[PDB]
């Protein structure tokens, strides 16, 4: 729809930043589409990731850093908030300790800091998603 | 780039048929892009799958078949002829007892018949990719 995919922009990031995304994904969960959101060190696709959040939608959760190029302790979760066909409105809040991850206006998943979010240069969303809104507060 | 993606176009195969893509991924291997293509058993994406080729760039790829609605037994091959932030050209050939994969001119996977080719009504073409070219002989 809207915007383009992949969808990246430069972003700075700390306690009290909030990154609001709404879209839809591409194929019914029976597909498994995907969407993944990466906070990244740097505006390069190849930079370091702090944050890399991926839904299989209708399956799970996975959670992730990559430091130094390297893929570090996958976290997983089989938590599904989303709705098969819908669209969604997709909530990544900093904390002091972590990221909040809510999901049509619930809490849904969570992720300590590996590294603080004042790393963060630049957040990419792609995979198999349209985009109608991302916004970052500053 | 050229075509659309999700890209669907109706298919009739048997024996001898091939569908030849060219495509190139989306993102660096180490983002871990994915591709699929689908042989679906009617129009609708929530149709039959007899053949699912899914490829995570860089890591692995997994085949399957969906049956009334239901995954059946995933076969993985880490055989990874694609190369990192090239273009490729995949051609799926149809043989009487199994389709082969050719990828930039390389046999590399192959999946034997689990429904007869001859139910596909359908090819998707998906996930992480541009794609530029999608032919199926007749």
């Amino acid at each position: 729809s809207l915007l383009p995919v992949p969808y990246t922009e430069a972003a700075s990031l700390s306690t009290g930043s909030t990154v609001t995304i709404k879209g839809r994904p591409l194929a019914c969960f029976l597909n498994e589409p995907y969407l993944q959101v990466d906070f990244h060190t740097e505006m390069k696709e190849e930079s370091d990731i702090v944050f890399a959040f991926q839904v299989c939608f209708g399956r799970r959760v996975v959670m992730n850093s990559r430091e130094y190029g390297a893929w570090k302790q996958q976290v997983e979760s089989k938590n599904m908030p989303f709705q098969d066909g819908q669209e969604f409105e997709l909530s990544i809040s900093v904390l002091p300790d972590k990221y909040q991850v809510m999901v049509n206006g619930q809490s849904s998943y969570t992720f300590d800091h590996r590294i603080k979010p004042e790393a963060v240069k630049m957040v990419q969303v792609w995979r198999d998603i349209s985009l109608t809104k991302f916004n970052v507060s500053y």
